[PDB]
């Protein structure tokens, strides 16, 4: 089964989580794992002014999402929604929608946040879009700051540092668990 | 694989939908289907005053939910949430939660509504509880009044009549599709 | 303006928060503040065996919600929804809905959780119902620090952590935010209604 | 009171609804009403090829949102969320968030959909962001029939159906509800701010 970890990061928190998700997924024998990012939509000079961390993962196209049995989506919490970049990207998947291309495939969501709240709403509002595509939605439940909706990191914004070891463990779990389901369903 | 259709109905709309869901599930060779209701919490005299339709399906206990590979939950739209009866029932599943008993099992949701709106919020707010239990959430997507979140019936409240043939077809689809996934995952 | 703080509590956490909300509301001259609870639905023997806490607040009826200008709703988080007791109570507001009785009145929500997870969904899923009644929804955002009586969460409404075992009590930081919510909502109620 | 109707539209459906909202708002004496759009993010050539509609409204900046008492946000439904254009615009409100600039101001939301599905989630997921800014959320409920200029949906905000092919235009029933929303929000804005 093929697993895509697909993410948006501006300051590297989701980037770090994505690597952990992918490590977890790669523990599953039957699973082929790939990590890609959605495009940055901000002009590089605006990204740099804002202090962004340049992302180097390969860039996904909207249409290649069809190639995978499971897609694990990472986004920062942006006032309780996914980022504009992820939203712009998903707004480009209309052509898949029309064809059923993601129907029945597994979807799961991870996030990162400051200490203001909103991470639950980010994850569940991202589910909604995934449901329009007919994707099967995988929460993490009581595996575990924490939500049962998906892994999170609390990045205590500004002088910000880094995901905790416990946070990265839960992120690894989410990838291992999603990948295991993907192999059960698809070989 | 074992499939439970679990529902709450006061005026029979969800009752009618549940039968359709179960017909759909029963089309799947590997699937064993059972229909049960959550208890009515209103005193019978209060139910009758309100014009309720007496429900006769067997009553589920909260703990027997553990026996099934997939659970398809039906609730009327009540101001954009599940009914108090379904909420009281799910509030009794704490003992399962604690043990992981529903973790990884499939969950899906259907609803009924008047013409006021709220059906989307009823379905997605019910998902949230299912996620706390670690259940895998199955939307219906573009199979289809309609929502991709789950089957609905628009019961145009008062002088109310009945689910449409197209509505009942989508409800059958939801059971067939959920049951098919349950057999893929569990035999 | 008349402000109702309407709550459900099994183990006292929301009760403590309700009292805080009401204290904040009472700071507003011209706000008349009342605290009531929704009925317990569990048999008393079961409530007692479970260690539920007895409470002095008067029990609300659904009808009387019409008599206020603002209603601040408190509920524990039950798997990311309001409690079955609050849901069952709100399901008895159909007659009010049909007459418009709560339309345009102010509404706000507070919660409690064991370990954090779900609190945002509890608050926003309760907003849904408030919107069907046409109530004006008041989130708390991140208010100016000087408006809190303790020097310092969610923007959706005040919350408290009860711990995994239920033994934690609300901190003065948490209670300060609850007091702020009541004062802020009551302030708006008087601005709109005298 | 100053009321901003701030919208995104690709094919004109939300533009038509915005104009309706503004017409309703303008009925309130003392309400100063302004309509602006968020910037298009697609390259113009791609917008044109896709059949996007050109529009006269002035383009808003994020900063100027601070200058209003009420903001009524319009967005098409994009898989049950606001559009990437509105999301990208709101993600540029961090400086306003940090200064409190929108706190306590009134907010309300309207939408459009192709075939119905998702509209409720678009509106309530936009409320989330408004709450992070501490805005007072105004749903429309089911208002008294006599307040609509056409004799007669969701309670969360006005909506319109564009059809599967995008060719449907908003009905006078739908537009009446949009006009109501603007008049009702503007009325509240003047009650609160003069
Ligand atoms: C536009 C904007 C909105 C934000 N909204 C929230 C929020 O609602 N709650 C929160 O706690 N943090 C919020 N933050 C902080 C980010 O979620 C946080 O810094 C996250 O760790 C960044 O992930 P990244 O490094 O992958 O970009 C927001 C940041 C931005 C830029
Ligand atoms: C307390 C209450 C709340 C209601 N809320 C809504 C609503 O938000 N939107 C709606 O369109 N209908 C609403 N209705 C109507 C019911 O969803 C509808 O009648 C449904 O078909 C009943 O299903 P049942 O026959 O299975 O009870 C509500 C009804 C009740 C009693
Ligand atoms: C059925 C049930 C479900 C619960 N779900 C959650 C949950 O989703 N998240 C959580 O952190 N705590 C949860 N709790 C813990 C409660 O939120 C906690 O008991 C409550 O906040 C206490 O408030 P009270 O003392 O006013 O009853 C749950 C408790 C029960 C009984
Ligand atoms: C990426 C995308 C996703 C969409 N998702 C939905 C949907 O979830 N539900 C729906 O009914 N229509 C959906 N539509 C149709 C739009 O909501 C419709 O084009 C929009 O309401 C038109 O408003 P406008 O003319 O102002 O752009 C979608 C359109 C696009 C381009």
């Amino acid at each position: 089964a093929k697993v895509l970890v697909l993410y948006y990061s501006m300051y590297g928190h989701i980037e770090t989580m994505a690597r952990a998700v992918a490590e977890g997924a790669s523990k599953v024998d039957g699973a082929e794992v790939v990590v890609k990012r959605v495009p940055e939509t901000m002009p590089p000079q605006l990204f740099e002014k804002a202090g962004g961390k340049t992302q180097t993962a390969p860039v996904a196209t909207p249409q290649e999402l069809a190639d995978y049995d499971a897609i694990i989506f990472g986004t920062p919490t942006r006032f309780g929604n996914m980022s504009g970049q992820m939203r712009t990207f998903l707004d480009q998947t209309g052509g898949l929608w029309a064809s059923g291309a993601l129907y029945g495939k597994l979807a799961s969501v991870f996030s990162s946040t400051g200490t203001g709240g909103g991470q639950e709403q980010t994850i569940t509002s991202t589910w909604t879009t995934l449901a329009h595509h007919g994707m099967v939605i995988v929460p993490i439940g009581y595996a575990a700051g924490g939500t049962p909706y998906g892994a999170t990191t609390i990045a205590g914004g500004d002088g910000s540092r880094q995901p905790s070891q416990e946070e990265l463990s839960i992120a690894r779990y989410q990838g291992e668990y999603v990948a295991g389901l993907a192999v059960k369903l698809n070989g």
